[PDB]
């Protein structure tokens, strides 16, 4: 097929600044920092993610696949640093993640939010279709937050979580775009319920006997029939009765104009999260985000 004609950075540990530790646990450590390119006059706020060489191909094989992707609903990798431990630079996304984020602030989440997030994950994943791309790991954990009202696709480190996972996927391993569906579905009941566990208290052993049976995830108190019925199409047995992501677009933009008629959420419009019309919201001098700065 189509050769892979992305450009892979190489940067310069002298080239960029770790600021501080975001997080550590199994994988290694993701710092904050600023990558400051040549004599570009511009700090572009980066994450940075960091010896044996069977961890060196996980992290590169991430690396090639995030090259390989260009969508304003996916995180792009902005280079690699062939240092010692070796390290992804990519766009700090200064929210976090959706799944925290939805947790931490529920009580000023509407539903104009959540019906855009998922108009935007469905846009993300319908463009990874686009380029035969499936994820295998799609979770409300893995969508960053760039600002409360624009969210990115993450961890490419699949292209095993069993409560995300299509039963086939579970079954006979069979990963399709169709499957990444399923696990979309169950992003969209992560964020309807405000961050709560999938089939919390239910050993993963038992999910696909469960599945198997007819039972699903449960409708959300703020969920309509109209947002749950999409959410149950998304869980069907048979892979092509679910929705296709360039359909799933539609149905959440369709809703998303009107979003009090397929969300319930008590105390809705009243609230507010951070916008670029806040102050204080972002040397500040020559700071451009990621998004901006693009070499020819
Ligand atoms: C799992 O432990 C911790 C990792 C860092 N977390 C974090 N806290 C604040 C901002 C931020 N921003 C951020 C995180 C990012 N993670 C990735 C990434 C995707 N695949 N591998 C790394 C890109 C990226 C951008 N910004 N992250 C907290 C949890």
């Amino acid at each position: 097929e189509a050769p892979n004609q992305a450009l892979l950075r190489i940067l310069k540990e002298t080239e960029f600044k770790k600021i501080k530790v975001l997080g550590s646990g199994a994988f290694g450590t993701v710092y904050k920092g600023l990558w400051i390119p040549e004599g570009e006059k511009v700090k572009i706020p980066v994450a940075i993610k960091e010896t044996s060489p069977k961890a060196n191909k996980e992290i590169l094989d991430e690396a090639y696949v995030m090259a390989s992707v260009d969508n304003p609903h996916v995180c792009r990798l902005l280079g690699i640093c062939l240092t010692s431990t070796v390290q992804l630079i990519m766009q700090l996304m200064p929210f976090g993640c959706l799944l925290d984020y939805v947790r931490e602030h529920k009580d000023n989440i509407g539903s104009q939010y959540l019906l855009n997030w998922c108009v935007q994950i469905a846009k993300g994943m319908n463009y990874l279709e686009d380029r035969r791309l499936v994820h295998r790991d799609l979770a409300a954990r893995n969508v960053l937050v760039k600002t409360p009202q624009h969210v990115k696709i993450t961890d490419f480190g699949r292209a095993v979580p069993i409560k995300w996972m299509a039963l086939e996927s579970i079954l006979h391993r069979i990963y399709t775009h169709q499957s990444d569906v399923w696990s979309y579905g169950v992003t969209v009941w992560e964020l309807m319920t405000f961050g709560s566990k999938p089939y919390d208290g239910i050993p993963a052993s038992e999910i696909s006997s469960i599945l198997e049976k007819g039972e699903r995830l449960p409708q959300p108190p703020i969920c309509t029939i109209d947002v749950y019925m999409i959410m149950v199409k998304c869980w069907m047995i048979d892979a092509d009765s679910r929705p296709k992501f360039r359909e799933l677009i539609i149905e959440f933009s369709k809703m998303a104009r009107d979003p009090q008629r397929y969300l319930v959420i008590q105390g809705d419009e009243r609230m507010h999260l951070p916008s670029p019309t806040d102050s204080n919201f972002y040397d500040m001098d020559d700071v451009v985000d990621a998004d901006e700065y693009l070499i020819p």
